[PDB]
């Protein structure tokens, strides 16, 4: 059929072939043929997505009526819905197509269905020259996606220094918060982007708690980026108690996520030294409400002497890490029950099924008590059909 014929010709950029298929067709008829969806996409969306500049120019000369029509595009095996041509061209990095669509009057802030702008798509994949062209053509820096994530946030998350720098030079609001309270400083802390964090602080970005109660410092401790933790624990905006807790939580991350007991001890000793540095104002460990069977009824070490006999006792270290995480992150942070379950799984693998079951029981009780990453979802995600070699 002629519908799919012109579609496939647009998708492949075959200009002479396409003009042959429209020869001696009424203006009103070709405009109906170009405005036709095929596999959820228009001929213009395909020509723009694949960077066929002469095809994009030809189609728009015929009829500009689909220039804002969003449809289905594929990026690296993922399908994105309601994407207009400008967005797809920006996401794919086709600068000349970007310039051409804007010339024909494409709307610079027309988003996908998740409210991702063309500027967001360019920031995501790091297309600096497109980011600049969009901003020079009135793209709104502060239109965020449906989670409230901004262009500055995703640039920081992806470690795109030059783009982050340019957005800042053009006046991006450094203190925007996503729906869950994420700021661009958290994105730097979660990605370990220290140079970008320093750039944000040149604009006096404020360190704030996100929806999980996490500062950028704590986010770095949770994810294990020691470069961010080292920087921020020498930053005057973090108090002594915040520094001690961040170092102790980072140690727990070394135990459970990095499986690095020597590295954990280094940070626990650093924090313990700080707890006792002022002999007149000792920061002692807080005492929890009750001892916990799943933690083997352990309690946190409270002096430098109790730390010295710890490396030969890996089981004590694993219980310390659990005590520390529950103290600092709290029961309603998803990492707390996650790492309890992970520790239980390790005991199951070593044949300690009673320890395993008590840890899993505690994690489930914790999860159910704070309700307002299941075993089945973890299992299916793990063995999900990563069909390696099927293509080649």
């Amino acid at each position: 059929d002629l519908k799919t014929a012109v579609f496939n010709a647009a998708r492949d950029g075959k200009l002479r072939l396409l003009t042959k298929l429209l020869a001696s067709k009424s203006k009103e008829e070709v405009s109906s043929l170009i405005s036709e969806k095929t596999n959820g996409a228009t001929p213009l969306l395909m020509a723009a997505r694949y960077g066929h500049l002469d095809m994009v120019e030809f189609l728009l000369e015929q009829c500009s009526a689909s220039i804002e029509v969003g449809g289905s595009v594929n990026f690296d095996g993922e399908t994105i819905e309601g994407a207009p041509p400008l967005w797809a061209a920006s996401a794919a990095g086709h600068l000349k197509v970007v310039q051409s669509l804007l010339n024909h009057g494409a709307s610079v802030n027309n988003t996908t269905l998740t409210n991702s702008t063309p500027l967001r798509a360019a920031c995501f994949d790091g297309h600096l020259e497109i980011v600049k062209y969009l901003v020079e053509h009135k793209a709104d820096l502060e239109v965020s996606n449906r989670h409230g994530h901004t262009c500055l946030m995703i640039s920081c998350y992806k470690g795109h220094k030059e783009i982050a720098q340019y957005l800042l030079e053009k006046g991006a609001d450094v203190n925007r918060k996503s729906v869950k309270g994420n700021t661009a400083l958290h994105d730097c802390a979660e990605s370990g982007s220290l140079d970008i964090m320093k750039m944000l602080l040149m604009y006096c970005a404020k360190m704030e708690k996100d929806g999980y109660g996490m500062t950028p410092l704590l986010s770095a401790s949770v994810t294990g980026h020691t470069n961010i933790v080292d920087f921020l624990t020498h930053h005057a905006q973090t108090s002594k108690t915040e520094r001690i807790n961040a170092l102790e939580l980072l140690g727990a991350t070394f135990v459970d996520k990095k499986r690095d007991l020597l590295g954990a001890l280094k940070y626990w000793k650093k924090a313990m030294n700080m707890r006792y540095s002022d002999r007149t104002n000792i920061i002692s460990k807080p005492v929890p409400q009750t001892l916990i069977m799943a933690y083997d009824y352990a309690k946190e070490v409270n002096s430098a002497e109790e730390l010295e006999g710890l490396i030969a006792d890996p089981d004590e270290m694993r219980m310390q890490a659990l005590l520390i995480r529950e103290r600092i992150l709290g029961p309603s942070h998803p990492d707390t029950s996650y790492y309890i379950r992970y520790r239980g799984a390790v005991y199951a693998d070593s044949g300690n099924f009673k320890r395993c079951i008590n840890l899993w029981k505690y994690a489930l009780d914790m999860q159910q008590s704070n309700l307002d990453l299941s075993f089945a979802e973890l299992f299916s995600f793990m063995l999900q059909d990563r069909a390696k070699g099927l293509l080649g």
